DNA sequence: ATTATGACGCG
DNA sequence: TGCGTCAT
């Protein structure tokens, strides 16, 4: 009753690049703009691994972990743009400034959570009511939600997409009670028309098109930012939640994408993420801990307080390469020239990211994996990061991985080596 | 022979 | 501290 929380305390967004590599490769190619394309790298074996997938090629079956090889026989059309290579390996630099150039426009209307290259989660309660104050109880125009759905609607007593869009957009607005500015629903209301203007400005300043998500926290905003891409925003009210939740595989839910939530599935004997409420807060505890039962608890509810993190930046700065079937490094000397590349370039990155950002990492953590292991890495060591040296970083993690040649004559390598990961950490204020 | 990343919880 | 998991 009046002691039962909500969850609708707070206004998240969830802002998601569409097709973001591609829309790089389009922005400096006008060629490449509104075609069937993707981006590859690696062109040599099987033509290229896709990693990105335009629209319009999507619609022809073309798929991420793709072959272009294997694609061009879905899409014969199919254009490609290459991930730039450098020191031997693919290099993504042009990717990470183009993000750069999006979360510090985001970073203008409220704190990001940096989630990934092409995502952020903002949090936009404060701004919210800010605005609400602005407004004075003004009603808040369709015209200031362009491109916005309200999922669940239309709904109760036109067969075209934006058409339903409008619909379902007038019903949300047309029983919206702008009196009260502590109403969750006009918060979210406001909060969506403040990620408009917060895309408009992506667009307008970078030529990048991104979809997003409305909610009350992140893994609903998540949630919400998929169900209408791309070029499109969703918001999703706490109420749209037990229909929304009636038939949405549990699988959706972030965090639930893997062996946890078919543990979930598994044991419940269930299949929907409606389909939780139906169990004590202790029973999910009994199967799957404390932590996870609590969380899956609020979260079937429409519930979740994982706080959006101040924090723009990424934590580490890391390159590998794979040295797969016939190219395993089976040599000490190999060993050392590639670690050599991937410092060299790791080197780079680094006093951009020191002259840049004011911090300076302090581990060197090095990986490798051994031919035969199904495990991605098969090792980690860390060492102390005490210079930007390509040459000095990459014998010290040279020294912290020779003891794993199970060799006998001194030059070679066993097993052969079929990846090196280097990775700096642990970053202090310089 | 997907590949190249990145964050976080358990212990 | 190293590993597994989950994600772009
Ligand atoms: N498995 C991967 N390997 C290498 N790069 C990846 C991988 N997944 C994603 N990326 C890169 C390329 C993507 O353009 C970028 C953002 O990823 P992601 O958001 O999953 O898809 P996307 O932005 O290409 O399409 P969407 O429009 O569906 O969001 O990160
Ligand atoms: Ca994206």
């Amino acid at each position: 009753g009046p002691h039962m929380a909500t969850g609708q305390d707070r206004v998240v967004a969830l802002v998601d690049m569409d097709c973001f590599f591609v829309q790089v490769e389009q922005r400096q190619n006008p060629h490449l703009r509104n075609k069937p394309c993707a981006v590859v790298q690696y062109k040599s074996w099987k033509g290229g691994g896709i990693i990105a997938v335009s629209y319009e090629a999507r619609a022809f079956g073309v798929t991420r972990s793709m072959w272009a090889d294997d694609a061009k026989k879905l899409c014969p059309d199919l254009l490609l743009a290459q991930v730039r290579e450098s020191r031997g390996k693919a290099n993504l630099t042009k990717y990470r400034e183009a993000s750069v150039e999006v979360m510090e426009i985001m970073s203008r209307f409220a704190v990001i959570e940096r989630a990934s290259i092409d995502e952020a989660y903002v949090d936009l309660t404060s701004a919210v009511q800010e605005r609400l104050q602005k407004l004075q109880g003004q009603p808040i125009s369709a015209d200031l939600l362009p491109s916005t759905y309200i999922e669940g609607l239309p709904q109760g007593p036109t067969v075209q997409k934006e058409g339903m869009r409008k619909q379902g957009l007038f019903q949300w607005l047309d029983s919206l009670q702008i009196d009260n500015l502590t109403s969750p629903d006009l918060q979210l209301t406001v909060g969506a028309v403040i990620v408009e203007e917060m895309r408009a400005a992506i667009e307008r300043e970078t030529g990048f098109q991104c979809s997003a998500g409305i909610s009350h926290n992140k893994v609903l905003a998540k949630l919400a930012c998929g169900l209408n891409k791309p070029n499109r925003q969703t918001l999703v009210s706490h109420g749209s939640v037990p229909q929304l939740f009636s038939q949405m595989p549990i699988r959706k839910i972030r965090s639930l994408g893997g062996k946890l939530g078919a543990s979930v599935i598994e044991i419940l004997g269930i299949e929907y993420m409606g389909e939780l409420t139906q169990f004590t807060e202790s029973q999910l505890q009994s199967h799957f801990g404390e932590k996870n039962g609590s969380w899956l608890y609020a979260m079937c509810r429409g519930i979740e307080h994982d706080p959006v993190k101040p924090r723009q930046l990424p934590k580490t700065i890391g390159c590998s390469k794979n040295f797969p079937g016939k190219t395993a490094l089976a040599t000490r000397e190999q060993v050392q020239w590639w670690l050599l590349q991937l410092a060299q370039e790791l080197e780079e990155r680094l006093t951009k990211d020191r002259n840049d950002n004011d911090r300076v990492a302090t581990q060197l953590v090095v990986s490798i994996r051994v031919q035969g292991d199904k495990r991605l890495s098969s090792l980690r060591r860390c060492c102390a990061l005490t210079r930007y040296d390509a040459h000095k970083m990459s014998h010290d993690a040279f020294t912290v991985i020779k003891n794993c040649n199970t060799s006998g004559i001194q030059t070679e390598w066993s097993p052969p080596l079929t990846m090196l990961f280097l990775c700096a950490t642990k970053f202090s204020a310089s």
